[PDB]
């Protein structure tokens, strides 16, 4: 793969941090200097050339709010995937672990995070397939960003009318989850839906209950994550406005 | 994978086509079977993929489904043994045919998808292309549908939009509209839907309203099946099972 290629014996792997479907993460030392995350894929996790496409997205987008690559070693099985450390780790422990510890104008600076890294990907048509507090990372300055592991891009005379309405407008999927995230944000991890279960949750949405407001949410705030949970999806806003509106709320309030 | 497990020496690659995830070839095993033998890709999928693909491979049988005769494990590429069918594929078994083919024939055909689906339907399984060129048919005429590269029904309830949880609830009326678009084809003796219109027509022609038109050889009540296929609100298009239940009423009808 090039320069992207990075000698194993310059790895150290030290600890544990957590294990997903794609493999295991391990925490490591690059050369005995600085702090880094390992993922040790597993053999028949993906197919090779799944991990062409998925290794020709982490190389080709960047962005300050996104886990950033250090490298990988695909001369040896199972392949590795270097990257920045997150010495927060998650962001849903996080918001549990250390909570109301941070004052209130630091929460809205996360969404203003996941929000700069998600209006990246949309500028580029990537769609998260799982946005939420669980799938991002917290650094040492308290910084929040997204992964680009598992990313996804974006019949036709055999394909019903729901099928290309959807495909135009799908888009408005990460907007509905990301607005349920600023909900566990400014709720502190609090798992949304606490008292309804999978199938009722699904039956309450379609009725029109959306998620209360966080009483640490000022009602402005509540405005940005309430207007990303509109029945219509073509009526709900995009990340560039949200990151305004964001922005514009941050400037008002500190 | 047991006794699944074929000697590819057993078979004899004596080419019918190509895929994405490889290649298509035909054979005979052991000089007294026929059967079509499929290798697949280095890269292609993974060996979950296939884990998953052979257990549904292995778990789901119907006469209007392709057979499966086995696989060969121990060898790379890894092949995929099934029944052949003389006739191939339906696309082209319609064209070839136009001029070779009755109207009890075409009927008989709409049921032997339409079998099939229903099976599926009950093991909540999804066709992601369902289409005539996706359609195979044996020496006797019988149309059978595939199970390799299916879909069932992950979507998180608490983060998900209405339009996905909604989507999740009436997946199987997406292989509904394809039925019916299916069912003008077989009628159409193998035109090309909306051949007078580009994708991007074809999309807003749909969005107008507009169906497609009657085939000449489809009968007024035939018709009404797959125009029943073709409705704006998925929850108001039937179901597979009802779909058959119906094809049995026009054939009995007209026979
Ligand atoms: C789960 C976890 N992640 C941590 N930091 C990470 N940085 C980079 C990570 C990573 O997975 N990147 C990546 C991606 C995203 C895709 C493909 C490939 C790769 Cl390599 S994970 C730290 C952490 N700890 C901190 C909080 N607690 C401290 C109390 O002791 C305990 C746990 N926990
Ligand atoms: C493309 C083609 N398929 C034929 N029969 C097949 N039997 C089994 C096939 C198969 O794909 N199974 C399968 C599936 C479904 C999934 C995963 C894995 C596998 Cl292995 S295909 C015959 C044929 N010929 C007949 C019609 N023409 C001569 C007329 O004179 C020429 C072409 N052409």
């Amino acid at each position: 793969y090039g320069s992207w290629e990075i000698d194993p014996k310059d790895l150290t792997f030290l600890k544990e941090l957590g294990t997903g479907q794609f493999g295991v993460v391990k925490y490591g030392k690059w050369r005995g200097q600085y702090d880094v995350a390992i993922k040790m894929i597993r053999e028949g996790s993906m197919s090779e050339d799944e991990f062409i496409e998925e290794a020709k997205v982490m190389m080709n987008l960047s962005h300050e709010k996104l886990v950033q690559l250090y490298g990988v070693c695909t001369k040896q099985r199972p392949i590795f995937i270097i990257t920045e450390y997150m010495a927060n780790g998650c962001l849903l422990n996080y918001l549990r672990e250390m909570r109301h510890r941070f004052q209130t104008q630091q929460l809205l600076e996360m969404c203003k995070d996941v929000c700069e890294a998600m209006e990246y990907l949309e500028s580029k048509q990537f769609l998260h397939r799982d946005l939420a507090a669980r799938n991002c990372l917290v650094n040492d300055q308290g910084v929040v960003k997204v992964s680009d592991f598992g990313l996804s891009r974006y019949p036709v005379r055999w394909s019903p009318p729901e099928v290309l309405m959807y495909s135009k407008f799908s888009s408005k999927s990460d907007i509905w989850a990301f607005g349920v995230l600023m909900w566990e944000i400014y709720s502190l991890g609090k798992m949304p839906y606490e008292r309804f279960t999978n199938s009722e949750t699904a039956e309450h949405i379609a009725q029109g209950l959306r998620l209360p407001r966080p009483h640490l949410a000022s009602e402005r705030v509540y405005t940005i994550m309430y207007s990303c949970w509109h029945e219509k999806a073509d009526e709900r806003p995009s990340f560039k406005i949200l990151l305004s509106n964001i922005l514009d709320v941050m400037d008002e309030e500190s």
